[PDB]
């Protein structure tokens, strides 16, 4: 077993993890499915990673940190970020289905944010509710929002994106996607299972489909400063996208490290920016 | 075992095996291999399966089983035919290049053939040689021939291509490849491997591509007599087909069955065959 971790392995080698993620994607469309967000096969119920300040037990919106695709993630994904947020505001991160190797995957994209809209829902109760997410979860977290508007009736406050490559703006990720694919193997706490990896390439999948969509919440989008590889500056601008955001926030580090070494400047734009 | 074959597993469930099959090949490209037929991998030195008569050694041709692309098959393939050749025929049995991962696949079906021609012509001596496959083992046999004869100045004396479905006449093994699915599963001695798999889907894929060069060598075409699947006569004609052949033979028995319950037929149409050949 293991056949796909070796073949992503050479696939970065070879400078061709874009096409490799290709090919996870129509495999995965092989692995058993759950198509009604009742019949996912794994518990979604958030987990509280950070509390906020019992005193003002008020509205006051609660943070949600929606899971990435990385098939190197899972529970550990915000646990860093989150801890900014202790005695600022509660932080529930909720699981993307399909991971955590026997997990059904969704058959389509609205089935799995149904099945996260049901979770996240009973667990803020009624507080207002922000979504978060990086990267391949910032694209999810915006689909989400959209999702909860139209078949939740209940739109969240706002969207925190962080670092987004929008279907539009997918340049720099086809210029780095070597350096991508190593950094999904780099910090890998342990082997990247098959089943993961096939998860990965179906959400990737999703997210280059059809997505009309635009959820009415205002977003901040925060974009790292420097540059994950080598760009050639007549390129255009390398910098995470998002059209028409509320406010715009930058932080030092690269595509990566803005989480992994300054999580911190992350939460402290977010925080801002929810009092706004 | 692994993912590949789990994924196969519920491919074939969902009757998808043409679509799974397309899948391992577009994998296995991210495999290792070898680019020069020099730089293969495994040892192809020929097996010998089966041994003819003493009191000649010097004119009488050979046969070379051309070893197919099931995951699943391998060293077994021609075991139960081969039997019905012992005193009658020498009968080598030739691996195909990257079963057996570790094994680095050809880049391309040519490499494979030259890997496998430079083994055969060693074995094979001042023996003329006549290439045995079974199905698409049968489309490699022609394959191979050709290759003998415009890059190695060596035609062989014969193909026998027991069931060939070619590029414009596979349809009917197209319409039935669940059962070629199932067939895969049921027969295997050992969960088929994850690199088999990929081989089996890079082969398949060479064997789809354009290759336009015709063997001068005669041609003897075995024929299973009985249909694999449901089929319907409105359809047309649901047999294994080669433009032209020398002979044609028809056999008992379905795709598979063909060769293993009815083995003996087949060898005895070879035989008759290099007789009247000869």
């Amino acid at each position: 077993a293991g056949m796909f971790r070796a073949l992503f392995r050479q696939a970065v080698e070879d400078d061709r993890y874009g096409e490799f993620l290709d090919v996870l994607a129509e495999a995965s469309a092989f692995r058993p499915q759950f198509a009604s967000p009742e019949a996912c096969s794994e518990r979604l119920d958030p987990v509280l990673l950070a509390g906020g300040p019992t005193d003002r037990a008020e509205g006051r919106a609660v943070l949600v940190g929606c899971t990435g695709t990385a098939a190197n993630g899972g529970p550990h994904e915000f646990l860093r970020l989150s801890t900014s947020f202790q005695e600022e505001r509660d932080f529930l991160a909720v699981p993307l289905p399909g991971y955590g190797g026997t997990a059904l995957l969704p058959a389509d994209l609205d089935t799995a944010l149904d099945a996260q809209a049901r979770a996240i829902l009973r667990a803020a109760g009624d507080a207002p509710v922000v979504l978060l997410g990086h990267s391949g979860g910032a694209l999810l977290a915006h689909e989400l929002a959209f999702r909860l508007e139209r078949a939740h009736g209940a739109p969240p406050a706002g969207i925190v994106l962080v670092d987004p490559y929008p279907p539009g703006h997918q340049e720099p990720i086809e210029v780095w996607s070597r350096q991508l694919g190593e950094g999904l193997f780099a910090g890998e706490l342990e082997p990247m299972s098959d089943a993961r990896l096939l998860a990965m390439g179906r959400y990737a999948r999703f997210l280059a489909g059809p997505r009309p969509g635009r959820s009415s919440a205002p977003v901040l989008l925060v974009r790292a400063s420097e540059p994950l590889g080598d760009w050639q500056e007549e390129r255009g601008d390398w910098r995470a996208h998002w059209d028409l955001p509320h406010t715009v926030a930058d932080v030092p580090g690269d595509h990566f490290t803005m989480m992994r070494d300054h999580a911190p400047a992350v939460a402290e734009a977010v925080l801002s920016w929810l009092d706004a």
